[PDB]
């Protein structure tokens, strides 16, 4: 029976906005579950009741109210963010991890009690276990290890239906796998178990500037190819503007021009793992044959050498800059897509040279994926193709508040322009965080893999109580 009071505990939260901004909503309540019963017994009784809907709230980091509840209940999972801590052995190390928790959190407790940390992460750290386990969890990392939804060993799942599911691989497998990927639509993640590695000390961090597309695609493609005793240990890129805006042009490029007529550019952005076992010059020469042949602009390579922490949280620092100009808490309307290898240069051409020539204001990441560590059976929605090889795309947008900058009807207008453009010339291309407001369009984005989706809807949240937000599924009714 769920027994309730007010929350003493807690600062204010507003779980009917979204880091997008794009949404608004009003819950009926808010709710700080202790754990897993708590969610357990919300979940139960909307099952009973004529047509609440629940919502799990990660962080917030959502750009279309994919966490929003209308006229529902909200979970905020970070209250339950301390729950299942360990670190066990089997000689591999594993964390138990609740949903809520911050990766950020994670990193700082694995490294600091036991040198481990996880191997696959996302760019930035204020994100929690069930909100990117839910979507994929993608960084430089994945064309190593996969993206976050790779590296689960377990899950703890409450279901739709308000029953408590330990799963695996090999255990309710059906829910693990329909849960990773699957944009919270079969149940609540409180817990799960991920691989940990031995925290390297240091990181060496590169930058090169590419002038063109193909030399820039063609050498980032080659570094994720490599064995893993002679590669990198981290592969991103971004397009940025040829101009001195400090959100997005050169400024945005160093680590600490020639004068063209180029209106972007690209950076393939490394990093290469070390130990203080080693030597400064060993460390040159490991880079020094990494980087032979590739064609980045010469004069125009930066490089740092900073702790494996600092370079895990390198985003945090952006933040504290937008937080410093009241930017943080405005709006987002982020665009996030995978791209299949064969179609890439064709959205460089028609996308970044084509619409976007002139930036977004923010980073435009383009970097290649390998598609052996996206593990099939899961619910990630991949553009079709068998090239190993695939890429994502992410443009984070950033402009002032209208009416100094577009409004956000504006800038969601220029998105569905994106997509139309991509769509009209048939290019191989699925929205990553995806969304959509008709289950017609939801079934061309799931393609041959809806009945399975649809299956799994029926058998763990068939009155589609939980993650309303993502629009797939309406509130069935009593
Ligand atoms: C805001 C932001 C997001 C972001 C990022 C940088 C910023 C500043 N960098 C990313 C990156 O480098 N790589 C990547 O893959 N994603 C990145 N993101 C996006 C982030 O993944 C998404 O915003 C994602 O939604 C995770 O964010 P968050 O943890 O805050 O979760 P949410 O937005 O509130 O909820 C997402 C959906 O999942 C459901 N949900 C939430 N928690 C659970 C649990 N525990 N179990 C089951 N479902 C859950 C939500 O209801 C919602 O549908
Ligand atoms: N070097």
């Amino acid at each position: 029976s769920l027994d309730l009071q007010g929350s003493i505990d807690y600062s204010t939260l507003a779980a009917g906005k979204d880091f997008g901004g794009v949404y608004s909503s009003n819950p009926l309540a808010l709710i700080r579950p202790s754990g897993a019963d708590d969610v357990a017994r919300v979940l139960k009784s909307a099952c009973r009741s004529s047509n609440l809907t629940v919502a799990a709230r990660g962080n917030g980091h959502s750009i279309n109210g994919q966490a929003m509840a209308d006229g529902g209940i909200v979970l905020d999972m970070r209250s339950t963010e301390g729950n299942h801590f360990k670190i066990l052995r089997i000689g591999d190390h594993y964390a138990d991890v609740s949903g809520g928790a911050l990766w950020e959190d994670i990193l700082m407790r694995c490294v600091s009690e036991y040198g481990l940390a996880p191997r696959s992460w996302t760019d930035y750290l204020r994100l929690t276990v069930g909100g990117t386990l839910s979507n994929a969890g993608v960084s430089g990392q994945a064309f190593r290890y996969g993206p976050q939804s790779s590296n689960v060993t377990e899950l703890d799942v409450v279901t739709g239906k308000g029953d408590f599911l330990t799963c695996s691989p090999t255990q309710n497998s059906d829910l693990f796998f329909g849960a990773l990927g699957g944009l919270g639509q079969f149940g609540v993640i409180t817990r799960a178990r991920i691989p940990l590695e031995p925290a390297p000390d240091m990181v060496r961090w590169i930058r090169m500037v590419y002038a063109e597309f193909e030399d820039f695609s063609r050498d980032a493609e080659w570094l994720v190819t490599q064995p893993e005793k002679e590669s990198f240990d981290y592969v991103e890129g971004f397009a940025f503007v040829n101009s001195d805006s400090p959100a997005d042009g050169w400024p945005s490029v160093p680590l600490n021009p020639i004068h063209s007529g180029h209106q972007l550019l690209y950076c393939l952005e490394l990093a290469l793992h070390f130990n203080h076992s080693n030597s400064s010059s060993t460390v040159d020469s490991v880079v020094k044959r990494l980087i032979g042949g590739l064609r980045y602009m010469k004069g125009f390579k930066y490089e740092v050498d900073l702790s494996y922490v600092e370079f895990v949280m390198r985003v945090k620092r952006v933040e504290e800059d937008a937080r410093a100009h009241g930017m943080w808490d405005a709006p987002h309307p982020w665009l996030n897509l995978f791209v299949s290898k064969a179609d890439i240069a064709e959205f460089d051409r028609l996308i970044f040279k084509g619409l976007l020539h002139d930036g977004v204001g923010g980073p435009m990441l383009v970097y290649p994926l390998l598609r052996s560590k996206w593990d099939s059976r899961s619910s990630v929605v991949l553009p079709e193709g068998e090239d190993e090889i695939f890429y994502i795309v992410a443009l984070l947008r950033s402009n002032p508040p209208y009416p100094k900058g577009p409004s956000v009807d504006k800038l969601v207008s220029q998105n569905d322009k994106i997509i139309q453009s991509c769509i009209q010339h048939g290019l191989g291309f699925k929205l990553y965080l995806p969304h959509y407001q008709s289950q017609h369009d939801w079934r061309r984005h799931f393609g041959d893999q809806w009945s399975k989706f649809v299956q799994l809807k029926l058998a763990f949240d068939p009155m589609a109580v939980l993650a309303p937000g993502q629009k797939i599924f309406t509130r069935r009714t009593k």
